[PDB]
């Protein structure tokens, strides 16, 4: 209800929709009269409801030409294999190292495992992780989407050791996963996802405070960010990490374990995760982040 925070499924901009689930969400974009991208790759369980959405924008889902991917973790690609089979002329467009993930057994079988957690019914038939259409790009790659569309690959490790962004400089839109953190409906602010890179996290939030301006903020989970939180928002972002730190390092030195901030932070942080995220993993994750902080 917030009018710089759009979380709505349907029409977000004159060339782009919300499909699915506003917390684990596909983003459609119009390319041209005959040809659409998707950005994110959300969770397994949603195939269908995915499909459905985009059925109801797209008339000929052979239209679909690329589906851009931020990151490896579960839920930003647990959609491929589900509907790549839908969509005979999609390319899927990731870094190296993400798709470096797709060809390992050990990866592929933790994704398959946390994304069969949040099935209520059974999947679509999917092809092979290793058989998806990939196309591997590179940082500061321009992906030449269409007529309107040019998007540059940025390089944006820390929350995971091959996240990625996509920025479109022509519309100021970053479509920057979870490299910011998760947002914070209530409360307006950044929590930080800290789960590969303390230094290489805070690096890429400087990084990206270096682009133009933003006006749409669009991260891996809650909706599109405008107005001042797309203009701020790495900033913000790097803000809000680095007190998360002191607020460790002060915990610690009145002798207090890891385990008590991850706690407080599970109480206080989980709900928002709950229908994507097994309480479980996000306690452990929690207590990871806490890990790196403190190392770093
Ligand atoms: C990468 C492989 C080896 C291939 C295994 N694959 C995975 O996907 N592991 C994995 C990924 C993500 C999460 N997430 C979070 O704890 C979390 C917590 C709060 C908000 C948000 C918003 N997004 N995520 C979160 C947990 C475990
Ligand atoms: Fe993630
Ligand atoms: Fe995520």
């Amino acid at each position: 209800s917030h009018m710089l925070r759009l979380s709505a499924p349907g029409q977000l901009d004159d060339d782009l929709c919300l499909l699915g689930d506003v917390q684990v969400p596909v983003f459609l974009l119009r390319l041209g009269e005959a040809s659409w991208a998707l950005v994110e790759g959300g969770i397994s369980r949603d195939a269908e409801l995915v499909w459905a959405d985009l059925c109801r924008w797209v008339a000929d889902p052979s239209q679909v030409h690329y589906w851009l991917i931020t990151h490896k973790h579960y839920d930003h690609c647990g959609l491929l294999p589900y509907l790549c089979p839908r969509l005979p002329n999609v390319q899927v467009l990731a870094s190296e190292r993400t798709c470096q993930a797709w060809k390992s057994e050990s990866a592929v079988r933790v994704v398959e495992r946390l994304n069969r957690q949040l099935l209520r019914q059974r999947l679509p038939e999917a092809c092979a992780w290793d058989a998806l259409p990939v196309r591997a790009v590179a940082d500061g790659e321009w992906l030449e989407l269409g007529p309107r569309h040019r998007l540059q690959v940025i390089e944006a490790h820390g929350h995971s050791d091959d996240h990625v962004v996509f920025y479109d400089v022509r519309r100021r839109r970053l479509f920057c996963g979870d490299a910011l953190g998760e947002f914070d409906e209530a409360e307006g602010v950044w929590r930080p996802l800290v789960f590969d890179d303390m230094e290489a996290y805070l690096e890429s939030l400087e990084r990206l405070q270096r682009l133009p301006t933003l006006l749409q903020l669009i991260p891996g989970h809650g909706g599109l960010l405008r107005g001042r939180l797309a203009a701020d928002g790495a900033e913000s972002a790097y803000t809000e990490c680095l007190r998360l730190c002191r607020r460790l390092l002060w915990r610690q030195s009145m002798g207090e374990s890891l385990d008590e901030l991850s706690e407080e932070l599970h109480r206080a942080w989980g709900g928002q995760s709950v229908d994507f995220l097994p309480g479980e993993l996000h306690l452990g994750s929690m207590r990871r982040m806490l890990e790196i902080l403190s190392r770093q």
